[PDB]
């Protein structure tokens, strides 16, 4: 009936549960991590899940789980989910024909691409919340 039950060391918000990771990793570095978590690396999808996301952001960046791929030509989300929220900061993205196909959240929760192998202090996961029983 009521779904925000999280792991230990988890946040809740909403219907999800929210890791903010600290560590030195490539994007891909921590896609895995969050995989070997059970959880996946963040998807964002609205102005809501954002502004929690803004609040408990590493001011030095994060990675998030939205990469450029070649065949379908567009970001998409570790989830396999297309963008329809976005926030990019101003003049971004702006690395696509550059080789910069991985995505990172600033400390003003604004998103710029990247190399994927740039080290990042930071990276977030989500997850679903489990629910209140009968």
């Amino acid at each position: 009936f009521v779904c925000n039950t999280c792991p230990e060391k988890w946040i809740n918000f909403q219907r999800k549960c929210y890791y903010f990771g600290k560590g030195t990793k490539q994007w891909v570095h921590a896609r895995y991590a969050c995989d070997d978590m059970e959880g996946q690396l963040v998807s964002i999808h609205s102005p809501e899940e954002q502004d929690f996301l803004t609040k408990h952001a590493s001011h030095t960046g994060s990675w998030i789980g939205l990469r450029d791929l070649d065949l379908e030509g567009e970001f998409i989300w570790v989830d396999g989910s297309h963008v329809d929220y976005s926030n990019w900061a101003p003049g971004e993205p702006n690395n696509r024909s550059q080789g910069e196909d991985c995505v990172m959240m600033r400390g003003s929760g604004r998103w710029n691409d990247a190399f994927c192998d740039r080290k990042l202090g930071a990276w977030v996961c989500d997850r679903l919340a489990t629910c209140t029983p009968p």
